[PDB]
């Protein structure tokens, strides 16, 4: 599960460490794990 994550209304609002989700948050890419 990501630990950090922060409001986004697209790609751009997040850094490459991590994408911005459906739920209009940075989710870490590997979410399906941790």
């Amino acid at each position: 599960c990501p630990k950090i994550l922060k409001k986004c209304r697209r790609d751009s609002d997040c850094p490459g460490a991590c994408i911005c989700r459906g739920n209009g948050y940075c989710g870490s890419g590997s979410d399906g794990g941790v």
